[PDB]
């Protein structure tokens, strides 16, 4: 019957790919299909309205009713069945709550049901399968897909962080003051006034991850180094990935272990729990939607250190990474993102400033970074971390995706610095030491060690609050309204440094309030959670 485009999956070929010929022979290859859902524009006004009150005096929806009143409906199961296997696709799995389906067949059955041609790619960042073209479904089905995940199998993500690589002091003079000194991230806590008698207990942070893996030695060591009891850990698997360590220390490795020592370190009574998919839109998608529905594990919190360019997503892809984050929203589960470690071109060479997601949603808490000089436990100095082009620099920009919400306009967000300017969401939130220069010890793959990166300061704000939830007896969740409406007074300004490390422009530059590089600056721990107390 007649065929539709479905929005969004557009596709040209990728800047330096170089197509291998088509995918044949035929082996078995899996796809995630996002379906419609009952009452989706209530469950965004839900949370948009809910926006209007206090996050201690707030309604969160419940995963176990969600389903019923928000998921997918059998009925629309079953025309994706139908569609399936009038293609010769099976329908794996279903997942009701979050709306979605695996679907896997051979190519031939893949490239007819969705009308396409898979094609072999060979990139410098990896090679995977894709396709140049546009998505196109039966137009009896066309109404119940939002999206088709996975027909591309590009590497999605970046892990943000990265290894120290000096440490050697000035020659002839040995002084303290920016380096070259590291810190734990209790000492960073205390610098940030994180509250204490608080360790998480209660709560459960999950954290993502596309690559890697943990080892228990290094664990072990690692919070016995710091004379602290060791967090529970445990490892969830999604589409056949797990904790895999590779022994490579600037590998996923890296990304997994400094997730759990930073979290864990400061909230080591929360359960932390590591839920492990392939780096695809697919796995991405899927690692969340598990992480946010688990009825097991019941997360308050996840924690992501990996992205990419918001550009680098079909838009589709990122519409269902939203919807995900949409519904962790309305069920008081609180998710934060680093904001990149590649400035404000974010690793692309285009000539373009460019943000990166999962960030750059509105549902998200964006966490940017700074270079850190503390003693004492008190802040001396903290400004936007840049070490320039080598060295790394915090993500922070303005969302060509995302228009401006309307709970951050009153906040310094400028119109984007591209052609044409405009305004969208402002990257990023909240920021937090990042520079490795100024980094956290930690041990990767057997290894002592010191890491930046902003990977650091999602794990570490996790922790915050995790703490903060244990105090108040119930999830915070989405803060992102309330925090533009806090007092000044509860952050610490940064008001020094760029993150530009493409050219001489300064491109976006902190300053008195919010700005690109580091959004409200570092969060006062104790006085964060005295505002958000009754
Ligand atoms: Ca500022």
């Amino acid at each position: 019957e007649k065929r539709e485009v479905l929005a969004g999956h557009a596709r040209r070929q990728a800047p330096q790919a170089v197509d291998k010929g088509p995918v044949t022979g035929d082996q078995r290859i899996s796809v995630t299909v996002v379906l419609r859902r009952q009452r989706g524009d209530e469950l965004e006004a839900h949370v948009e309205r809910q926006a209007a009150l206090a996050p201690h005096a707030r309604v969160h929806l419940e995963r176990e009713a969600f389903a019923a009143s928000h998921g997918a409906s059998l009925d629309d199961f079953a025309e994706i069945r139908k569609f399936a296997e009038a293609h010769g696709l099976t329908l794996d799995r279903a997942h009701v709550a979050a709306g979605t389906a695996v679907l896997s067949g051979p190519v031939d059955a893949v490239n007819q049901a969705f009308g396409v041609e898979l094609r072999h790619f060979d990139h410098p960042d990896g090679s995977y399968r894709s396709y140049v073209g546009d998505v196109r479904v039966p137009a009896s089905i066309a109404p119940l897909i939002e999206a088709v995940l996975g027909l591309d199998t590009r590497p999605v993500a970046r892990p943000h962080f990265r290894l120290r690589r000096r440490a050697e002091g000035e020659f002839e003079a040995r002084s303290q003051s920016a380096a070259p000194t590291a810190y734990t991230p209790l000492d960073v806590a205390q610098a940030y006034q994180f509250p204490e008698g608080l360790d998480g207990q209660g709560q459960c942070i999950a954290i993502i991850e596309l690559g890697g893996g943990y080892d228990e030695t290094s664990l072990a060591q690692y919070f016995a180094s710091l004379g602290v009891s060791a967090p529970q850990v445990v490892s969830v698997s999604v589409d056949g990935a797990t904790n895999q360590p590779t022994g490579d220390p600037n590998g996923p490795d890296g990304e997994v272990e400094l997730d759990i020592e930073v979290a864990g370190a400061l909230a080591p009574g929360a359960k932390i729990a590591v839920y492990f998919a392939p780096n695809t839109d697919a796995g991405f998608l899927n690692a969340i939607t598990t992480a946010v529905h688990d009825p097991t594990h019941k997360p308050s919190i996840v924690s992501i250190s990996w992205g990419g360019p918001e550009d680098s997503w079909a838009p589709a892809s990122i519409a269902a990474m939203n919807r995900a984050f949409l519904d962790a929203a309305a069920l008081g589960v609180t998710v934060l993102a680093a904001a990149g470690d590649s400035g404000s071109t974010d690793g692309e060479q285009d000539g373009l400033y460019h943000v990166d997601f999962p960030a750059a949603s509105p549902y998200v808490l964006a966490c940017g970074g700074t270079r850190l000089v503390a003693s004492a436990g008190r802040i001396e100095r903290e400004t936007v971390w840049n070490d320039g082009p080598d060295g790394g620099s915090t993500g922070g920009g303005v969302s060509r995706i995302f228009p401006l919400p309307s709970w951050q306009e009153r906040a310094n967000v400028p119109p984007s610095a591209n052609p044409g300017a405009g305004s969208g969401r402002g990257v990023p939130d909240v920021a937090g030491n990042a520079d490795p220069a100024t980094g956290y010890e930690v041990v990767i793959d057997g290894e002592t060690t010191v890491i930046g990166g902003t990977a650091a300061v999602a794990p570490l704000f996790a922790a915050l609050v995790a703490r903060i939830n244990q105090k108040l007896g119930k999830p915070v969740g989405y803060l992102n309204p309330t925090l533009y409406q806090l007092p000044p007074e509860v952050f610490h300004d940064i008001t020094e440094g760029n993150n530009d490390i493409a050219n001489r422009a300064r491109i976006y530059q902190a300053g008195p309030g919010w700005d690109p590089c580091t959004g409200l600056g570092s969060p006062i721990g104790i006085r964060l959670l005295q505002a958000l107390l009754p």
